[PDB]
Formats: C-alpha cells, sequence, structure tokens
DNA sequence: GGAGACCTGG
DNA sequence: AGGTCTAC
C-alpha cells in the first residue's frame, strides 16, 4: 500500500494532544537538526524513530502518528509505549509557549520576531547518528549533508522496511564504521576529507575512548566536561561538539556559534567583542558571544537561537 | 599563539 | 556551504 496519510488508512492512525504552538512539523524536521525526514506525502513527514519507521503529520490540536511493522506483524495502530518515544523525541515535557515567554521578558527582539516562528523546539537526538552527521557538516550545506547522511545510511546501515521504492536504513553502528576500507568506501560516496574523520572518530572510540557507553555517558557529564571530551575526536571542533551537546547530551544551554551567530549579534544587539582585540571570528571571540547569549537568555540560550535561526530563513 | 591544506558541487 | 587540523 505503500506511505500511509491520515485520509489513506484512518483506523492505523494514534493521535497525541499537541497544538501547533508547541510543535511545527515543517519548522523542525527539515531544519538542519535531523537529515533523515522526508516530506514524502503533503504535510507527512516519514523517518527513523526508536529504530523504526514513522509517518507524522499534525492538525490543529493533535499530532497524528503512525508506525510499519511491516509483514513481520500485523498492521496496527501504534501501541501508548510505542507513542512514548515519540514524546520524548519530540522532548514534548519541555513547554515552548513557557520558554517563549521567559526570552520574550528579557530580550525585546525576542518578541518582535518569534510570534510568527512558534512550534520551533529541538528533537533529542541519538548520539552517534549526531555525532557523525555534523562531523560531515564542515565547509557543508543543508541539501549536501543531506546527501551524504542519506548515502552513508544505505551502504553502512540495516535495512529496515522498504515503502514504495524507498528503503529505510537505520543509522549505521560503531563496528561499521570502524570497519577496513571504510573510508575509500565513503570518499565514493562524496564525503571529501570528512571520509578520514568519520573512519578515525569511529575507531578512535572503540579502540582508545572505551567504546560506545563512553559517549552515551557524557549525558551525565557537565557542558564542560562533554565539551572537551567530544573535541580529543578527529574532526570534531568547537561547533561541531556544541552542535553535538545541544541535540544530543541534554544541554540546552550549549550555543554553536558561527558566522550566521555573528550576524544576529551585530544587527540585531549591537554586539562587539571586548575581552579581545580581535573584531572578527575567532577562538577568544566565539567563546565570547556563546557566553553573551547564554547570559542574555538563560539556560536554554540553545533553544532559543533555534527560534531565531528559523525566523532569519 | 593567534594561515594555509583538505574534498566537491558548482 | 550548520569547519577542523597542522604549522609557525
Ligand atoms: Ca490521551
Ligand atoms: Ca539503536
Ligand atoms: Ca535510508
Ligand atoms: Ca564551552
Ligand atoms: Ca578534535
Ligand atoms: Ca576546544
Ligand atoms: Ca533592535
Ligand atoms: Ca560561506
Ligand atoms: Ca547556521
Amino acid at each position: 500500500m505503500g506511505h500511509r496519510t491520515l485520509a489513506s488508512t484512518p483506523a492505523l492512525w494514534a493521535s497525541i494532544p499537541c497544538p501547533r504552538s508547541e510543535l511545527r512539523l515543517d519548522l523542525v524536521l527539515p531544519s538542519g537538526q535531523s537529515f533523515r525526514w522526508r516530506e514524502q506525502s503533503p504535510a507527512h513527514w516519514s523517518g527513523v524513530l526508536a529504530d523504526q519507521v514513522w509517518t507524522l503529520t499534525q492538525t490543529e490540536e493533535q499530532l497524528h502518528c503512525t508506525v510499519y511493522r511491516g509483514d513481520k506483524s500485523q498492521a496496527s495502530r501504534p501501541t501508548p509505549d510505542e507513542l512514548e518515544a515519540v514524546r520524548k523525541y519530540f522532548q514534548l515535557d519541555v513547554t515552548l509557549a513557557q520558554l517563549y515567554h521567559h526570552w520574550g521578558s528579557v530580550d525585546s527582539h525576542f518578541q518582535e520576531v518569534a510570534q510568527k516562528f512558534q512550534g520551533v523546539r529541538l528533537l533529542r537526538q541519538d548520539p552517534i547518528e549526531c555525532l557523525f552527521s555534523f562531523i560531515c557538516s564542515s565547509c557543508n550545506n543543508i541539501a549536501r549533508i543531506t546527501g551524504m547522511v542519506e548515502r552513508l545510511c544505505q551502504a553502512f546501515g540495516p535495512r529496515l522496511i522498504q515503502l514504495d521504492d524507498v528503503t529505510y536504513h537505520g543509522f549505521p553502528s560503531l563496528q561499521a564504521l570502524a570497519g577496513p576500507e571504510v573510508e575509500a568506501h565513503l570518499r565514493k560516496l562524496g564525503l571529501g576529507y570528512r571520509a578520514r574523520y568519520v573512519s578515525a572518530s569511529a575507531r578512535a572510540i572503540l579502540e582508545e575512548q572505551g567504546g560506545l557507553a563512553w559517549l552515551q555517558q557524557l549525558r551525565e557529564s557537565s557542558y564542560e566536561e562533554a565539551h572537551k571530551a567530544l573535541c580529543i575526536l578527529p574532526g570534531v571542533g568547537t561547533k561541531v561538539a556544541d552542535c553535538i551537546c545541544l541535540m544530543a547530551l541534554d544541554k540546552p544551554q550549549a550555543v554553536p556559534v558561527d558566522v550566521h551567530m555573528w550576524h544576529i549579534a551585530q544587527r540585531d544587539y549591537s554586539w562587539h567583542p571586548t575581552t579581545s582585540q580581535a573584531k572578527g571570528p575567532s577562538p577568544q571571540t566565539n567563546k565570547e558571544l556563546g557566553n553573551f547569549f547564554r547570559s542574555l537568555w538563560g539556560p536554554y540560550a540553545g533553544w532559543a537561537q533555534a527560534v531565531l535561526f528559523s525566523a532569519d530563513l
């Protein structure tokens, strides 16, 4: 039957109470947090969630979900325990209306731009997929990172199911990305120099850092200790380590600084470096810029920057 | 201690 | 192009 829509198979969908002001799929799913979601049908997004294939769509007050179990099982709507994984992925316990109010009460520029861009939250992504997707993000654009990640998963990820002419693949494991000749195979997929960092980082984790448990246990650590620990890996710098902290290690205060953050700080805030004579982007100045937005937005500054990014584009 | 080379679609 | 690394 292929990809389902809300009107195609009514009996196979389950609803989660969720207004559009708490979440907008079209603003978080292709916005550069995850690269493995596709709007196959209008207002219907499909991707891999908790090692299974889901299709999501939202009305005005409900979030409709359906899960594909294939011929292995019988076609049935998602169970209550299955819907809990969807809630955790979107971190629905974090209320956006409250965050928007706190940011708007301490930032006049925030209220003027966030009123039209609501429902911009942050996904809780798996550390493995997040670390390697953003290793490929160096000198890249969203359209190209999406291509590399898709090819990488097709060649090294386990096959799940096939819907229409699409075969969904889970993310590759550490053992697969550390195997022999992985970097040569990845370079034929267009990854460029990033093919070495993927193979090197996967081997450094398994053979020098203690394995997968070392990466996942950075969730318990502090932001400073997790950032320094990530920068050990080859190809992981300050910008990449901040993205993984913010999107996979539950560090909402992480603010990845780049040229986009500089244009916003200078135009909408007249910001300028004071702890460094350098007037442009630099290691000393980029750390000062991250602190400025942490001191101005609070412990959820990373979530606030996601809202300003969606309003700029 | 605060400029290169590295890969590629453009 | 949601930069990192070696070098000096
Ligand atoms: Ca209910
Ligand atoms: Ca898994
Ligand atoms: Ca895939
Ligand atoms: Ca830091
Ligand atoms: Ca590093
Ligand atoms: Ca560092
Ligand atoms: Ca202003
Ligand atoms: Ca550029
Ligand atoms: Ca950006």
